C-alpha cells in the first residue's frame, strides 16, 4: 500500500513502422529499430522478471507507430483507470487495445470522450499525494479538468510546459516525497510553480540532464526502494546523482533509441497496484 507499489505493468511491443513513422519533436539520427526492440525487451524484462510484476504485453500494430508509449493512453490511480484522449489525433486509436486490457484487470474505466479535451499521460505526474498535469501542445485545460473529475480524492494542479515536451520530460517521482527534476531553467521554473500550489513541499533530486530526470520508482515487496534510471553510458553526470540513493536498488535501463522519438522510461509502461 506504500507509494510506488505496483503488481502489474501494461506494455506494448513497438512496431516496425516506428523507426520511420513515429512522431518526433526534432529531426535527428536514424532510429535503429532492432536496437530499440532490444532495449524494449530489456525494459520489459526488468519489470517482469527482475521485479516480479505481472506484465501484460500488448501486441504491436504497424499502423500505430507510437503504440509502444502506453503511458500516454492511460493514467491509473488505485483501482481507477483514466483512458485519455491523446493530443496527437493519429495516436487516439492506441486507446482501444489499452482499454480492453485495463478492464480485464478489472479497473474502473473512465474514457476521456470530450472532443475538446486532450491529455497525454506523459504530462501527468502523480506524487502519491496529488497530481500535477502539464499544459503542453498535447494536454489542454479540459483534459486536466477531466482528470481532476476522475480522481476527486486527489488534488490536481497544472503547470505550463513549453515547446514539444511533456511534463515528465524533465521530472518524475524518484521515491516517497522525492521528485527527480532537471537542472535547466525550464525544469526549475516548472518545479517552482508546482511547489507553490502544493500543501506539501517535496524533497528534490536535481540531475544535470533533464531527460535523465525521467525514472521509474517502484516499491517491491521484500526489496523496498527500486529505481530504474538511464545508464552511465547515456547520462553519466545524472547517473552519478542517482548513485547517491544508498537505500535504493538502482537499475540502469537504456533507452537511447526510443529517446530519438521522445520516448522515456516512464512512457513505456502503465503501472498498476492490484491488491
Ligand atoms: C514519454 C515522455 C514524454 N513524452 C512521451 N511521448 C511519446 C513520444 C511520441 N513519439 C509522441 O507521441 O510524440 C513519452
Amino acid at each position: 500500500a506504500a507509494f510506488g507499489r505496483a503488481t502489474h505493468a501494461v506494455v506494448r511491443a513497438l512496431p516496425e513502422s516506428l523507426g520511420q513513422h513515429a512522431l518526433r519533436s526534432a529531426k535527428g539520427e536514424e532510429v535503429d529499430v532492432a536496437r530499440a526492440e532490444r532495449q524494449h525487451q530489456l525494459y520489459v524484462g526488468v519489470l517482469g522478471s527482475k521485479l516480479g510484476l505481472q506484465v501484460v504485453e500488448l501486441p504491436a500494430d504497424e499502423s500505430l507507430p507510437d503504440c509502444v508509449f502506453v503511458e500516454d493512453v492511460a493514467v491509473v490511480c488505485e483501482e481507477t483507470a483514466l483512458i485519455t484522449r491523446p493530443g496527437a489525433p493519429s495516436r487516439r486509436k492506441e486507446v482501444d487495445m489499452m482499454k480492453e486490457a485495463l478492464e480485464k484487470l478489472q479497473l474502473n474505466i473512465v474514457e476521456m470522450k470530450d472532443e475538446n479535451a486532450t491529455l497525454d499521460g506523459g504530462d501527468v505526474l502523480f506524487t502519491g499525494r496529488e497530481f500535477f498535469v502539464g499544459l503542453s501542445k498535447r494536454t489542454n485545460q479540459r483534459g486536466a479538468e477531466i482528470l481532476a473529475d476522475t480522481f476527486k480524492d486527489y488534488a490536481v494542479s497544472t503547470v505550463p510546459v513549453a515547446d514539444g515536451l511533456h511534463l515528465k520530460s524533465f521530472c518524475s517521482m524518484a521515491g516517497p516525497n522525492l521528485i527527480a527534476i532537471g537542472s535547466s531553467e525550464s525544469a526549475q521554473k516548472a518545479l517552482k510553480i508546482m511547489q507553490q500550489m502544493s500543501d506539501h513541499r517535496y524533497d528534490k533530486l536535481t540531475v544535470p540532464d533533464d531527460i535523465a530526470a525521467n525514472c521509474i520508482y517502484l516499491n517491491i515487496p521484500n526489496k523496498g526502494h527500486v529505481l530504474l534510471h538511464r545508464t552511465p553510458e547515456e547520462y553519466p553526470e545524472s547517473a552519478k546523482v542517482y548513485e547517491k540513493l544508498k537505500d535504493h536498488m538502482l537499475i540502469p535501463v537504456s533507452m537511447s533509441e526510443l529517446e530519438k522519438v521522445d520516448g522515456l522510461l516512464t512512457c513505456c509502461s502503465v503501472l498498476i497496484n492490484k491488491k
